[PDB]
Order: structure tokens, then sequence, then C-alpha cells
């Protein structure tokens, strides 16, 4: 409605119905939602289906083909533009392959970002608030929040809208407004008005703006602004981004395209500079203008197929597809660099609460000292059932030594857990199980106090709603917090000071203790034992300590805490300095030692994926700031630590690691797999100390401890149920909450660069295949076999579609189990280059083979010897070497349809056997892909109608075929797939079985070479 930091606190709550400590009535909530509006920004689209197009047609290989296409339509200009068949098909040949590259990659990203979008409301956003119906806080959608209504929150959690400071429960309120202010450094904010009538975002101290985090606070304050009036909606519609793409992946293959482009450059070069010298043939060849600008087009049509020129849309649609399989398992991948080094990182730090166990924290058991006869002191050791966050889920088993709770230390102890916490239960609609607000410690408390403890009261048929607000809210009203102490890591624990409602019975005045058992069993100087208390005993601490351990021995893995009382404060608030001695000076004496165990259950699908990440070679260490203890305890629990195993100098805390040797801190940093108590700082050092091994280090958290430290981390992972602090800072969010999803991504990346490798493969050896057909020809005499539309048209049909459809491939079956590669060795190595040449190799004298087969020796063609062959430009029609043989035939239009048919069907089966690296197609057969098996087909469907329809063959100088020179075709291009079959086996066994297959590919191979007569060929040289 109106500018409210300037305004003050009074009239702000003043402006509505709002009213402080207190919620909205639902008439005017619903009321203020029909005027202002529901709290959703709209999510505009920022890419275009045009620029969406554009963005594949940008890159140096893909330049050079458009250019290629101009120069091939301007060459083609001999003839008025009405004819569009006999010299305009060459550039809609070099342009289809685009637009079918263009149009998959399109398609395919497009599926990923649609996906991607509804993975987002997966979980919808929630805020805590206050209203009428709960008195307590209870958490609603945001996209339903109207203005002025008081809305709590603490720290690691986004602000659901502009919320002016009402109230501050914490000592400091630290918020961090990066992604609004621009400033990374964490503001500190108070209460006070703003004295600026027109403030910058930078010194507006006084209101929390949407979309900001805090860095460390717990705050309350009411919305002002909501959904496009907030300070982070208006200037929504200005677009920022990084436009940030090249991923070391993406540089090192430019850098491969640039190399390859100036070879294939040079390589055409050489065409034109050894074919041209000894061109004056009259075949239209006596003028030098005509024979140079058709060796030009020669040139460049071999330089349009020997560059790989769907490598930008096979990149994108490996991308498109990694992401959207993610999106499937429900994973919201905010950056495409991720994933795929994800494939090659080598260590995974992880923080243990909240991420590695199931965050869902529940009391198990509790221990009140018995009557004590001296050292010895017996204990209760009561037990607690239910892990829900549900009061009436719990019935304390009905065994135990007391069921009516008329304990006395038992209610001083549920007194202790209702006024020592900040936390509360809510009831949502949803499911039935009620939600946790505040720290997961503090709820479980607050479920345990709600059994009839204090009081017998009953409750009974009341409202299901009011548990969660009533449990404790009798202990709360009959006595009067006053104020509290900061949970500081120098003592680890938090005080209390209250003064009871009790009309000064017991002295009016408190204090409750809630802290780690170690340290208030050393603060602690005086036993609490029934209703009295006795001096402090070595025995009986003694025997706590124990019982503490035993339930740190493998039940729970000690997430047990002490509640402990302070009968005789020194005076109420006389000096409150904020410094970590005073609180400490504070807490000389207690009593009621005893303590309360909890449980942390670690996730289910947590080990078994730290099975698979030491099958990959990717290290696992957890890092945390609990105890050494607890960790080591999960560790084994897990699996990352063995079961009786020297964890000697495998497992440090924050404090020894940073004072060590050197070498030993470096030793350290490798060989340890658990560091535990180590604050933000600590945790980012070492994930810098190991990526400075040159480590690729990826890491998971969820709460501002981590987020640091997720900064450093080349991969940073957000669990879903987390704090938006840690989201904010991660790369990968785990909506779904399930850690199996990481060694996934680990897959996927190796996949993605599997796939890589195998287009990359697949290009270069057909296409040096192509270029070592070229230069055969030419050296040998033998008439030229490829003319510019047919290389044009083997450039279509063997690098467009099939090597497109290369990319869905399916993930090896050894992925898994392949240490992480290294991003800085070579992209293709010199065993690869090998193969290449050889393949190649193959491929050219393969055509050649078959033009001279027809050539010499040919059922329906006549029989030319091989020195003829090599001479065929000297005819005179009299010479005594060409003695009835016809030299015309040397420009007949068969031995050019065999070399078209040979290359297009080896350059297929080259593309079959591509689908693994190092994997035969017997154990790998193509029906897992069916996306190549449909492209091959279509693309043969192709050839068969440029090749048996009338039209068709003329513009393109073929003629059709019959069934003997098909089966001589399929004869003399099947031994392409055996020889790859043949490297693939010794890289296998030298370097480093589906039966229906072998049964369906022996009878059509037996078909194939039923009958051979095409021997006996001549010498070559
Ligand atoms: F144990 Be982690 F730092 F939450
Ligand atoms: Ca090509
Ligand atoms: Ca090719
Ligand atoms: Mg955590």
């Amino acid at each position: 409605m109106e500018n409210a930091h300037t305004k003050t606190v009074e009239e702000v709550l003043g402006h509505f119905g709002v009213n402080e400590s207190t919620g909205l009535s639902l008439e005017q909530v619903k009321k203020l939602k029909e005027r202002w509006g529901s709290n959703e920004l709209p999510a505009e689209e920022g890419k275009t289906l045009l620029e969406l197009v554009i963005e594949q047609f940008e890159d140096l290989l893909v330049r050079i083909l458009l250019l290629a296409a101009c120069i091939s339509f301007v060459l083609a200009w001999f003839e008025e533009g009405e004819e569009t068949i006999t010299a305009f098909v060459e550039p809609f040949v070099i342009l289809l392959i685009l637009v079918a590259n263009a149009i998959v990659g399109v398609w395919q990203e497009r599926n990923a970002e649609n996906a991607i979008e509804a993975l987002k409301e997966y979980e919808p956003e929630m805020g805590k608030v206050y209203r009428q119906d709960r008195k307590s806080v209870q958490r609603i959608k945001a996209k339903d929040i109207v203005p002025g209504d008081i809305v709590e929150i603490a720290v690691g959690d986004k602000v659901p809208a502009d919320i002016r400071l009402t109230s501050i429960k914490s000592t400091t309120l630290r918020v961090d407004q990066s992604i609004l202010t621009g400033e990374s450094v964490s503001v500190i904010k108070h209460t006070d008005p703003v004295p600026d009538p027109r403030a910058v975002n930078q010194d507006k101290k006084n209101m929390l703006f949407s979309g900001t985090n805090i860095a460390a606070g717990k705050a309350m304050g009411v919305v002002v602004a909501t959904g496009v009036n907030t300070e982070i909606g208006k200037i929504r519609d200005e677009m920022v981004a990084t436009e940030q793409e090249r991923t070391p992946l993406q540089q090192k293959l430019d850098e491969f395209g640039e190399q390859l482009s100036k070879v294939i450059s040079l390589i055409c070069i050489a065409v034109w500079i050894i074919n041209i010298g000894h061109f004056n043939d009259p075949v239209h060849g006596g003028s030098w203008i005509r024979g140079a600008i058709y060796y030009f087009k020669i040139a460049v049509a071999l330089a349009v197929a020997a560059i790989p020129e769907g490598l930008p849309a096979v990149i994108t649609t490996c991308l498109a597809l990694g992401t959207r399989r993610m999106a499937k398992k429900n994973a919201i991948v905010r950056s495409l660099p991720s994933v795929e080094t994800l494939g090659c990182t080598s260590v995974i730090c992880s923080d243990k609460t909240g991420t590695l166990t199931t965050n869902q924290m529940s009391v198990c058991r509790m221990f009140i000292l018995d009557r004590v006869e001296g050292d010895t002191c017996s204990l209760n050791e009561f037990t607690i059932t239910g892990s829900t966050y549900a009061p009436i889920g719990e019935v304390h088993k009905d065994d135990k030594p007391v069921n009516c709770h008329q304990y006395d230390g038992l209610v001083e102890l549920a007194t202790i857990c209702a006024l020592c916490n900040d936390s509360a239960l809510d009831y949502n609609e949803a499911k039935g199980v009620y939600e946790k607000v505040g720290e997961a410690t503090e709820t479980a408390l607050t479920c345990l106090v709600e059994k009839m403890n204090v009081f017998d009261t009953e409750l009974k048929g009341l409202s299901k709603i009011e548990r969660a607000n009533a449990c404790n809210s009798v202990i709360k009203q009959l006595m009067k917090k006053e104020f509290t102490l900061e949970f500081s890591r120098d003592r680890k624990s938090m005080s209390v000071y209250c003064t009871p409602n009790k009309p000064s019975r017991t002295s009016m005045s408190k204090m409750f203790v809630k802290g780690a058992p170690e340290g208030v069993i050393d603060r602690c100087t005086h036993i609490r034992v029934g209703s009295t208390k006795v001096p402090m005993t070595s025995g009986v601490k003694q025997k706590i300590m124990s019982v503490i351990r035993e339930w740190g021995s493998g039940s729970d893995t000690l997430r047990c805490l002490a509640l402990a009382t302070h009968d005789n404060p020194l005076r109420r608030e006389e000096m409150h300095l904020e410094d970590s001695a005073n609180f400490i000076k504070y807490e000389t004496n207690l009593t009621f030692v005893g303590c309360v165990g909890m449980l942390d259950p670690p996730r289910i699908e947590v080990a078994s994926s730290v099975k698979l990440c030491r099958q990959a070679g990717i290290r696992v260490i957890m890092i945390t700031g609990d105890n050494k203890g607890t960790a080591v305890a999960i560790c084994r629990r897990i699996g990352i630590f063995g079961q009786d195993e020297d964890v000697t100098s495998k497992a440090f805390t924050g404090r020894e690691f940073d004072e060590l040797n050197p070498s030993a801190q470096r030793d350290a940093c490798l060989n340890a797999r658990c560091f535990a108590r180590v604050e933000p700082s600590h945790k980012s050092k070492i994930v810098e100390f190991l990526q400075s091994f040159d480590e690729i280090t990826a890491m998971t958290g969820d709460g501002v401890n981590d987020a640091p430290a997720l900064k450093k981390a080349e991969i940073g992972i957000a669990m879903g149920s987390g704090t938006a602090v840690a989201k904010t800072a991660s790369e990968m969010v785990l909506a779904d909450d399930n850690f199996s999803t990481i060694v996934a991504a680990v897959e996927e990346g190796r996949a993605i660069y599997n796939n890589m490798k195998q287009f990359i493969r697949y290009l270069i050896s057909s296409n040096v295949g192509e270029v070592v057909c070229i230069f055969l020809t030419a050296a040998l005499g033998f008439p030229e076999a490829l003319i510019p539309v047919q290389l044009l048209w083997v450039n279509l049909v063997t690098d467009g579609l099939p090597a497109t459809a290369l990319g869905f491939n399916p993930p090896d079956l050894d992925i898994m189990n392949k240490p992480p590669r290294n991003p800085k060795e070579p992209l293709i190595s010199g065993w690869l280059f090998f193969r290449y040449l050889a393949i190649g190799c193959y491929v050219g004298a393969a055509t050649v083979g078959a033009a001279a087969w027809w050539f010499i020796a040919a059922d329906g063609g006549p029989r030319v010897s091989f020195y003829q062959l090599s001479h065929f430009l000297q005819c005179k029609e009299d010479n005594p070497d060409f003695e009835g043989v016809d030299c015309a035939i040397f420009e007949s239009p068969y031995p050019m349809t065999m070399a078209l048919s040979v290359l297009v069907t080896i350059e297929m089966c080259n593309a079959l056997n591509s689908l693994s690296e190092n994997q035969s197609l017997l154990r790998m057969p193509p029906w897992e892909n069916i996306w190549l098996v449909g492209s091959i087909c279509l693309s043969m469907s192709l050839h068969f109608l440029i090749l048996y329809v009338e039209p068709l063959p003329l513009i393109f100088q073929i003629t059709p075929l019959n069934v003997t020179q098909w089966l001589m075709v399929l004869k003399i291009s099947l031994p392409v797939i055996l020889m790859d079959e043949t490297l693939k086996f010794v890289a296998r066994n030298y370097l480093e079985i589906s039966w229906p297959f072998v049964l369906l590919i022996m009878p059509l191979v037996i078909w194939v070479y039923s009958t051979d007569t095409n021997f006996s060929d001549m010498f070559w040289s």
C-alpha cells in the first residue's frame, strides 16, 4: 500500500488488523488475498523458439558448412533459377543435414527444459506464518501470503516476501542479500526505522527482501509487499545471466574442431595441387577455368564430407538427455557443466547430519537419577516409542517403571524440554504426519513433552490440531520465560533464564541448560536426586558418562543431549556482554545432570550408493560439524569405515587438522575419510586442499555450515528438504531427497563423455575413409568415382541422422567400474588415431576396389585390364593396348553408383558397430538403440528412393541396380564390421554374447557369401 521502512513498528502493524505475536483473521486473509493477489512471481520464458534454433547454428564447423552451401549455390549459377532439379540439389543436400540436426537438437533441448520446469513444482514453496486458526507458527504455501501478515523466519531460510523486522529473537541477525543487492558479504539488520525517504537497498537495514537468505539469525517480520510488488519482482523484468557455457569438455572439443578444420583445409589444398596438375582431358577440361571450377567443387564437397558438422548438435542432445533424465529422477540441475564433470569427480565430500541421515529426529531414551546410596547411582533409563513427529503415536510402551508419569524429576525434565526450546509442531492437511518447525532436536523435545509428564490432565477428545499447541502450553503458561543465552561452540550449550509465574513459591529464579553431556558434566558440580540435591560424586558422573557412551555404542550413534537446572542464578541479567567467556562464567554450578536420548536414522539408500562410489573409483569423505565419535560411528554404519579398522590416521577433527606438519597435513587430507567438528571455514580449507592436488571435488550438504565449502568444490549439491542457503550455493538439488541420484549423475556424465567419444570415432573414421578414397583414386590413375553431388549425398546420409541418433546410446556395461578420467589428458589417444586411420584406409580401399571390380571383373560390364584402367586417359581409339574396348565406358555411371552404394553401406555398418568403444554387438545388440536402427532404415529408404525411381537417378548420375550388384556391395561392405570387432578385441585384451544376434547374423552372412566369383584381381601399384 505504502512504503513502510520509514514508518515505525506501531503504525505498520496498525496499518492492517495484524497484531504482533498473533496472526490474521481468515476472512480478512481471504479479503486481502482477493484484493492484493497471490504471492506468485511470473516465470516468463527467456529462450524463444527462434533463438533456440539459432543457437545451434553458431559454431565454426556449422558456419563452414553454411559457407560451403553458399559457395555451391554461387557456382551452380550456369542457368536460370526456374530449373530447381538439375543444378539446385547440392545446396539443398548441404542444407538438409543442418536442418535435421537443428530439429533434433531443438526438440531434445525443449523436452529437457519442459521437464525441468515441472520438477521445480514438485515441492511447492513453503513459509512459516502466524495465523489465528493455529496459535503457534504454521507452515503454509508461499504462493498464498497476503500482505500485513506475521511471518517468522530462521537461519537458512528463503524470505517468502519483503518483510519489515517487527522484532528479532536472536542476538544478531545476519542476512545474505547477494542476489538482489550484489553484496556478497552478509548484512547485519536491526528494527530501527529507515531515515531515508528513498533508501538504497544497501543502506536498508530495516526490511528483508524477497528471495534473500539469512546467513545466521532468527527473526519475525511483517510482509509489506507480495508477488511482483516485491523488490525482486519489479526488477525481475531486467534480465540477469552468466552467459557462460564453455565447459572444459566443450573447450577441448572446440580445440579439436579447429585443429581438424586446419587439417581438412590442408588436405583440400593437397587435393587441388596434386590433381589439377595433370588435368587437361577434353571432358570440358581443355580450358583452365572449367577444370579449376570443377576441382574446386570437388574440394568443397570433400571438405563438406570430411568435417563433423553434427558435433554441436550431438553435444547439445547429450546434455539435454542428461538433464531430462535427471529431471525424471527428481533432480534439478541448475548448471549444465556440473553433470559432465560429475563423470570426472574423484572425491565426494558429504555432510553427515541432514543429508546422509534422514533428518527426521525423534526421542528414544531417557534416564533420571534414582535414589543414590553413595558412589554408585541407580538409573531409571526409560525408553520412548515412536519415531515420527507425532504426539499421538507415543505411548511410552506402558512397561516402564512409571506409566502415570508421576516422577518429580520427570516433571522437571518435561518443563526443561518445554521451556528450553524455540520449536513447535503443526498439522498439515497434505498428510497425517505433523510437520517439524525449527531445529530437529528442539522439535523432538517438543513432541517428547506432549505426554502427561507434569499433570495428569484429561485432554482426550479435544481438537486434533490443538495437540501440537497445548502439549506444552500448560507448562509455558505456569512459568514465564525471561531471556535466553546464545548457543556458542565454545561451550556447546544453550541457557535460558526463566522466572516462574508461581506466586514466589520457588524463589522466582530458574536457569535451564540444554547442551552436550560432556560440557554439562564438567560444569555441573551438584547432582539432583528425586526431589532433593546431593553433593557432586565422581561415581555418579562416571556412571552417567558410561551410560552416554553405551548409548553411543552403535545403537543410534550418540545423538543424546543433556538438560540441566541451575536453581540459584547470580542475578537477573546483571551483565549480558556478547562474549563466550561470560556465558561459561554464568554456568558455574548446575543440577539435574541427567540426559535424554535421540535417534537419527541413516538414509537407507546411502550405504549402497557409497558402495557404488568406491566401485567407480570415487572416494567418499564425511566432513561434519558433529563429534568425532558420532561421525566415526555413522561412517562405520554407512560403510565408509570398515568395521574393526585402524582409524587412527583416517579420522580427524578441525583443531587437530589445523595443527599438523605440512607433509603430514597433505598426507592426511589424501588418506582421511572423516573430518568432524569443523567450522565452515575449515570445510572450505579441506575442500581447497583436496582441489590443490589436481583432484575434482564434489560436495553435498543442506546447511549454512556447508554453504561456503559448496562454493569451493567443483560440484555443489543440496538436498530438497534442506536449507535454501545450500541450494543457492549448490549446482544440483535433490528434490526427492534421495542419495541414489548422485551415482546416477556420475553415470550420466560418464555416458555423455562415452557417447561423445563414439560420435567422434565414427565421424573421423568414415570421413578419413572418404578422403583416402579420393587420394587412392587420384594416385592410381583410375577414373574419378565421386562427383560433388555424390559426395554431398554421402555426407547427408552417413553424417546427419545416424550420427545424431548415435547420441541416444544406452549406457555402457562397464561404465561404473572405471577410474575417473583426468580432464588434462589429450582428447584422442594414440591408439584411437590408429583405429581411425585403419578404418578409414579400409573404407577408401573398399570403395576403390568396388570401382575397379566393376571395370575389371563384372558380370554385366566390360572386362578391362588394370593397365588400361591406370592409363584410361590415353585413349585415341587406335591404341594397340586399347583394342576392342570403348573408352567412353570410363564415363559409365555404373562404377560411380557402385562407389556410392559401397560407401553408404560401409558407413552404415560402421555406425552399427559404433555403439560401444570396446564392446561387441554380440554383447551389445543394436536393438537397445531403436533410434539408430530407425535412422539407418530411413536413410537406406532414401538411398533406395534415389536409386529406384525415374527422375532421381538422372540428377545423381547413378543408375538402378539388380540383386547381384547389391550382393557384391554387401560382400565388399561387410568386412569393416569384422575388422572393427578385431580392433575392439585387441583393445579389450592386449591394451586393457547374445546368441540370438549370432543366430540372426550367421544365415544372412552365408546368404551374402553364398556365391563368390570375384577373385583373380590384377597387381596393385
Ligand atoms: F554435520 Be553437518 F555440518 F550439518
Ligand atoms: Ca561431414
Ligand atoms: Ca561421412
Ligand atoms: Mg547438515
